């Protein structure tokens, strides 16, 4: 197994701009074959041996979002500073 | 005397973008000749008879800001929406 990954439980929610139902991240990361232990607000994710691409939290964020579906992500125009 | 005017004590601070020291609004408004009474966060200002121009909270804000000096107002570039 690759080394374990530490990630805040709401990190996929922040990247997506979507409040996912409770347990969505741990469930999705379990589906792809990773062992997920819950420690307060920090998940400890150990990806399976067939997923060496999962090395950082951003890698784990992609697994959650792509299984929940990118269509749920809303469209929010950012304000850029005065150029 | 004109009718009295109700205004939040920090309304001049909000318009100016400056946190004035405690009691600045009440003191400045007394100087110009108005009777000021407190009630929590609301001031009741009765302008003097020689100031029929003082009719709305914005009129009182001008008195506070111009006596404190407009030079203390900082420069904050507002973010406009995507045009
Ligand atoms: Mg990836
Ligand atoms: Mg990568
Ligand atoms: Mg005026």
């Amino acid at each position: 197994s690759p080394p374990p990954i530490r990630m805040g439980v709401d990190v996929p929610d922040r990247i997506a701009g979507v409040a996912y139902p409770q347990g969505t991240t741990a469930r999705r990361l379990a589906q792809i074959g990773a062992v997920v232990t819950h420690d307060g607000d920090t998940l400890t994710v150990t990806p399976p041996s067939w997923r060496p691409d999962l090395r950082q939290p951003a890698d784990l964020v992609e697994e959650v979002l792509r299984l929940e579906g990118l269509e749920v992500i809303p469209s929010v125009l950012p304000p850029a500073p005065a150029g």
